[PDB]
C-alpha cells in the first residue's frame, strides 16, 4: 500500500511531567491526547499509563482501566501497548497490560540495551517531583533488558492472543535479532519494524544511519516487513520525512519529542501528527484510516481486545 | 544558514511543447512563469529561451532580450542562466548568453554524458510541430558534450565576468571532475552544487543514489559546497524533500517535471514552488530571501548584470 | 560458482611506451603477456593492439592478425576484444575488429564520458615518441563517445555472431544504462558488469564507490549479472580484493595500472595475476579455469571464433 | 602509518575445549598461543585465562599469573587483557585483572548487549564438561552489561594505570557510546576501535554492515581513531581483507573463529595470523611491529605493566 500509518505515541516513560506541562498524565489527558491524534489522522496510538498523581510510569493494568474503553469508543484507532514501559521496570510485570487486554498491538523491544537518559539533565535542571531526577540519573546503570528468552516469551504469549507486534529495533542488531526469529517462524509477516533514531545508547539520528536500517531491513525480511520511523526529539520530522519520501510509515509523539518547533514546545500530540501531515501531503501521500492500518499490518479488528 | 533556497527552473530544454499546454515559451510566458514562481518563494530562476513561433531550444541571445529585463524589473530573484541549452548545439555559441548577459548564476554540466530523451515517444505519440519528434529521437545518437577542455573554458570565461555556477552534476564522476578543477584552483567556493536524478544518461533516482551523491560532495568538498536537489519527473518532491529534511536545497520548475501530482499536469511552475513548501513548512524551516541566497552563494548582485 | 574469474587487460591504450619498458606493444610481446598471465591464472585476457614500431593504438584488424592465432593456439583462456580501442578513435572503425574475428568476448563501454589522461604528463615527461604526448594531451578535449545509439549497434551487430561483453561501467549511469539495454530486451543474462574506479572522467576509488556500484547492479540485475572489479593504478590490487572478499571476479593488467608496489613497475602481466591470487587464495577461494568462465559467462567457445 | 597492526584473540571465553582441541586451555598453551602469533607478525595479543582443569573461563588474577610473565619475557607482543571475560561473570571481578596487572592494553566493550551463543548447540552436541552446555545455554537468558555507569568507570579505573582500551564496538550504537565518553573528554586519541561483525546481538557480516561501521566512525572520530576489524568465525578472513584492503588493521584468533578455511578447523593462532598475512601481502603492505603499533596506539610501553 501507498497509503502512510502514522503511530502517535502519546506519552510514553521517558519524558517526565515537569519537562512540559502537555506531556499527558492523567487517564483523561491520556484519552483526550489519543483520540485528539487519531482525528488529526494517526491510525495507531502507541500507549503508556502513568500515575494520574505524579505521572510516573505505570504497567498496572489498573491504570489502562479507564482510558481504553473510553478511546476504543471515541475512536477506531488502533490501540498498541507498551510490552517495554520503563527501562527501570521489571519482566512479566510489563507484561501484564499486553497479556491481560489482549490488544491488537503491543510493542517489543528487540534487545537489551543502554537507555542514556540522564543527558537530559543538563537542559532540565528543577522538577516538581523527586522521581523525576532519579529516572533520569539512574539510567545511567541501568540496563533495559529484552533477552532472547524474554523475546521468545513474549512472542509466544502474546502472540497466542493473536496480538502482533511493533518490533522496535535501536540499531542494526534489533533486525538481525528479529531476522533470527523470523528464522525460527516464532513471529510471521509482515513484520511492523519501527526503527529508532537518535536515543543515546541506540543508533544516532544521521541520514546515513536511517539509509543503512532500511537497507539491512530490506536485505533481511524483503517485501515481509512494513516499515516506520521514530526519530527522537528535534529527529521526529526529518527523519519521519526521508522515510516518507520513500514509502515508509511514520511515527510522532510527545512520547518521543516534545518539541513541535526548534525551542517551542508541542501543546498537542495533534499537533505533531498536523505537521508529519502537511509534509505527507506535499508528497502527495494520503494518510492511512485505521482501517487501512489494520490490513497492512495484518491485525485482529478491534472486537477482539480485552476491553 | 538554516534556510532552504529554493530554485525554480522554469521552461528548460527537455520537454518539448506539445507535451504540456504549461510548459512556458513565449517571452511573456516565461517572465510570468518566472516572477510567479519567485513570488511563491524561488530565490533563484534557471533559464532557458524558446523560439516564440514553435517553442524550440534557442541559446540566441536576442531570445533572452525581453524576458530578463522584464523578471529583473518586477523581482529581486537571481537569475541563472543556461550553458547548456540542447545537447543538440555545439560550445562557446552555447556560451553566448552567459557571456553577454554576464549574470549573476550560469549552470555548467559537469561531464560530457548521453542525455537519453527518446523514451518520451511513448508517452508522447502526437506532436504539433516537426521538431519535437526529432529533437527526441536524436537524443539517441548524440553526446552532450563538456570535455574537461570545454569545463575550463567556461570557468574562466564566466567566471572572469563574476557569474558563479550551479555546478550541474548528473553522477559521482561530475562530482570527482568538480573536485579535478577545484584542486586546480579554477573554481573557489562555495560550490552551488545541483545533484540531478533520474535522467536516463544519468544516475537514477534511489534514495540510495541520493545519499550517494550527499556522501561524495561532503568528502571532497566538506563546508565548501551549498547542495541542491532535482529530481526529474515524479521524483521532483520525493527527493527534494529527502534533501530539504537533512539540510539541504531544493530545485523544481516544469524544466524538471510536468507533474503537480499523479496523472496531473502542474498548471504553473509556482504550484510546484507551493508543494515543496509544505514539505519545507512541515519541517519548521524557512525559505532564503533572494538576499539570503545571494550571501550563502557569494553573488554579485541584481544590478551587476548586463540586462 | 564461488570461483574467482581472473581477467587480464594486458597492454590498453591509455597508457604510452615510455611510462614503462614492460608495457607490451609488438605482437610478440602481447601474445607472450597473454600466455603468461593465462599460465598464472587469468582466464579471460582483454586484448587491445599496438603499432609495433612506436605503440600506438590500432584497431586495424592486420594489427590482431598474428597475435590472435598464437594465444589461441597456445591456451584455452578466453580472448576478449575491445571495441573502445582508443578514445580518440572514431566509432565502427572500433569495431572492426570485434566484428571481424567475432570473438567470444568484446568489451562494451556502457557510455560517452571525459577521459582525462592529461594529469599523467605531470608524472611522464620524456617520451621517445611525440604521439604519446599528444595522446594524453589531447584527451583534455575528446569525449570517449558511446551513444544509445552506438551501444544498441554493438550489442546488435557483435551480439548477432555470439561475441558476449564485458559491460565496462564507469559509474552509477553506466548500470542504469545497462539496465535500459536489459528491459528493452537487447542484451541477455549473465551480464558481466565489470565496474571500473579511479579513472578521471569516471567514478572514482573510495570503498564508498565500490559499494555503491555493487547495491545500485544488485538492485538492478539481482542474480543476473556477473561482477568483475577493474581498479586503475594503485587501486588495481585493493579494490579488487574488496570485491574478490565479497564474491567479486577481478581485473589486473598493464593496460589499468603500470605497478606492482607503490613506486614500483611490474615486469609482467602475470606478476599482478599473482598478486591478485595471493588475495584469492589467503580468502579460501579457487581461480576459475577458462572452461568455468566459459560456463559462468555463456560463452560459445575458442574454437567458435574467425581466427 | 601504512602498516596493518595484526591483533591475535588466543582464547578468549565464547568457544568452549570440546569444539576444538586446539583452543589454548592452559597457562603453557597460552603462552605458547601468544609466542607463535607474535612470531608470525601479531603486534597485539588480546588475552582471557581459563580454568585449567575444565576450560572455564575466569578472570581470578590468579589466573593469568604464569602466562603473562612468560609471554614478556618472550616476546614484544602488546599484552591486551580483556574486561569482558565471559558474559556470565559480574563487574568487579570482570576489572580485577586490568586494575592489578595493569596492562598497555585491555579490552572495553561498549554497551550492553544480548550475547546470543545457544546456536553453537546446532553444532556441537556432545560437551567433556558440564559447564559448557550451560554456558551456552544460559546465553539465552543473560545480557552481557556494560552501562554507561560501568565504561566510565572502566576508563577512569584502568585509564589511571596508563592501560589504554581496545574498544569492542558491536554496533553502530556503540560508536555513538564511544562518541559520548569522547565529547566527556574521558577517553584520549587515538582511540583503538575494534569493529565486531557476526554476532547473534550484535551486527552482522555483510560487506554494509562493514561500510556502515567505518563511516560512522569516520564521521565521529575524524583522524582520531585506528580502525580494526573483527570477524565471527567464517567472516574472519574475508572481513578483515576488506578492511585491509581500504586502510584498517586486523584481528584474527581461535576466540573469534575456530576455522582455517571451510569445514577445517585452525591447528594454532600462528595459522590464521599467516593466513592474514597473505592477504596483507597481496596488497603490498607490511605488518607492525609491536614498537610500531605502540606508536600507533600510543601505547605506555612494555616496561611499564605489573607483571
Ligand atoms: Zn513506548
Ligand atoms: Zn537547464
Ligand atoms: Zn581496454
Ligand atoms: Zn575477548
Amino acid at each position: 500500500s501507498r497509503k502512510v500509518i502514522i503511530t502517535c505515541a502519546v506519552t510514553g516513560a521517558i519524558h517526565t511531567p515537569s519537562m512540559s506541562p502537555y506531556l499527558p498524565v492523567t487517564p483523561d489527558e491520556v484519552a483526550q491526547a489519543s483520540i485528539g491524534a487519531a482525528e488529526a489522522g494517526a491510525a495507531v496510538i502507541h500507549l503508556h499509563a502513568r500515575d494520574p498523581r505524579d505521572g510516573r510510569p505505570t504497567q498496572d493494568p489498573a491504570a489502562f482501566a479507564e482510558f481504553l474503553p473510553r478511546i476504543k469508543s471515541n475512536t477506531d484507532a488502533v490501540i498498541n501497548l507498551t510490552t517495554g514501559g520503563s527501562p527501570h521496570m521489571t519482566v512479566e510485570e510489563r507484561l501484564r497490560p499486553a497479556t491481560h487486554y489482549m490488544p491488537e498491538l503491543a510493542s517489543l523491544n528487540m534487545g537489551s540495551m543502554n537507555f542514556g537518559l540522564y543527558p537530559m539533565l543538563e537542559r532540565f535542571k528543577e522538577f516538581a517531583h523527586g522521581w523525576e531526577r532519579e529516572h533520569l540519573e539512574r539510567s545511567r546503570d541501568l540496563v533495559f533488558k529484552n533477552t532472547f528468552a524474554d523475546i521468545e516469551f513474549i512472542l509466544k504469549t502474546c502472540g497466542g492472543n493473536g496480538t502482533r507486534f511493533e518490533f522496535e529495533c535501536y540499531d542494526t542488531s534489533h533486525l538481525y535479532n528479529l531476522a533470527h526469529f523470523v528464522d525460527r517462524k516464532l513471529a510471521t509477516p509482515p513484520f511492523f519494524v519501527q526503527t529508532v533514531f537518535g536515543l543515546l545508547g541506540g543508533i544516532g539520528p544521521h541520514p546515513e544511519d536511517l539509509a543503512h536500517m532500511r537497507r539491512t531491513a530490506d536485505r533481511l525480511f524483503g517485501a515481509d516487513y512494513v516499515w516506520s520511523i521514530l526519530g527522537a526529539g528535534r529527529h521526529q520530522i526529518p527523519l519521519a520525512s526521508i522515510g516518507a519520501a520513500q514509502g515508509a510509515n511514520v511515527r510522532v509523539g510527545l512520547e518521543d519529542s516534545l518539541w513541535i518547533a526548534p525551542g517551542e514546545l508541542a501543546e498537542t500530540n495533534a499537533a505533531q501528527v498536523r505537521k508529519i501531515r502537511q509534509v505527507i501531503e506535499g508528497l502527495s501521500l494520503e494518510v492511512a484510516s485505521p482501517a487501512e492500518a489494520r490490513t497492512m499490518l495484518g491485525l485482529k479488528g478491534p472486537q477482539n481486545v480485552n476491553f
